[PDB]
């Protein structure tokens, strides 16, 4: 792969989680182009090995709690697809013709999801991993479904000037989107991303956001050692890596009431309602009944 930062890392087992998802009969959310970001990296295979839906019973046999965060991420992973597709689909119903994703990772929504002509999505990330995943579907023939722009910059620096640049045009309604971005920024940081979004923003553009759960590091140290001992019991040859929220506890402004007091109207919809909804939620988690271990979705527009 060659690509061997923590974006890096958490994008390809977030990418797994959806491949896995994808594959199944009644796959709540389709990713067509997952199972092939994945292999490219080789360094997804064992996440596919733990993933893989026809393991269920060998993973059980390792560890029931292990067995169950290994559900949940799919689960979560699902659930938190199908959230945000449904909310790119409402605005394209809703007339809404320019979309950014920030920290795009190995999202491939550019690609699979139908939009309308006139569309534009700009892809907000890092140099690598853009040229990766558009020289890799290049490659297997797949072509964006959208005018899609890249936009080569860490979210981290200065972003603004490179995004109008690729053309985007600040008095557009704009559909933004950060999905496994705001844990793993510091809190000010946060407060000047949506800064710099309201800037950009003309009214009646939408945002959507995952946010920083505050028991989340908690969580991290779960999902670390239960994945160990997973792969410890299936062989395989290298270590485990789940991304520290390491600003932790950093003082941080909640979402949806920063928002509100800054020209949106907000709401949140916490991820375990959201699973509950859909019917993905297992009281058998760890942590099932710390709220606020898990992030909320938040949704806004602009006033």
């Amino acid at each position: 792969w060659d690509i061997k930062t923590s974006v890096g890392t958490t994008a390809v087992m977030v990418a797994a989680a959806r491949a896995a998802e994808t594959d199944r009969p009644d796959a709540l959310i389709r990713d067509p182009y997952a199972k092939l970001l994945v292999t490219n990296t080789g360094a997804g295979a064992l996440w596919e090995a733990m993933l893989d839906p026809s393991m269920v019973a060998k993973v059980e046999a390792i560890d029931a709690e292990a067995a169950a965060m290994v559900e949940h991420m799919r689960s979560y992973q699902a659930v938190r697809t199908n959230f945000f597709d449904t909310y790119f689909n409402n605005a394209v119903i809703d007339g809404i013709r320019q979309f950014v994703i920030l920290a795009s990772g190995l999202d491939s929504r550019a690609y699979r999801l139908d939009w309308p002509t006139g569309t534009t999505v700009y892809e907000i990330d890092q140099p690598k991993v853009l040229a990766y995943k558009s020289t890799t579907l290049a490659e297997h023939g797949v072509t964006p479904t959208a005018d899609r722009r890249e936009v080569p910059i860490d979210l981290r620096q200065d972003w603004p000037p490179a995004l109008r640049s690729a053309g985007f045009d600040p008095s557009a309604r704009t559909a933004w989107l950060a999905e496994g971005l705001l844990m793993y920024l510091p809190a000010t940081a946060q407060d000047g991303l949506f800064t710099e979004i309201g800037g950009l923003s003309a009214v009646g553009s939408r945002i959507a956001v995952e946010t920083s759960p505050l028991h989340g590091d908690e969580w991290r140290e779960q999902m670390q050692l239960r994945f160990r001992r997973v792969s410890d019991a299936l062989g395989f040859e290298q270590a485990v890596d789940v991304q520290e929220l390491i600003y932790h506890d950093e003082n941080r402004a909640v979402v949806a009431d920063w928002l509100n007091r800054h020209g949106w109207r907000a709401t949140a919809q916490s991820a375990p309602d959201e699973m509950r909804r859909v019917g993905r939620w297992g009281d058998g988690v760890p942590m099932a009944d710390d709220k606020d271990a898990f992030a909320e979705f938040v949704t806004a527009h602009r006033l």
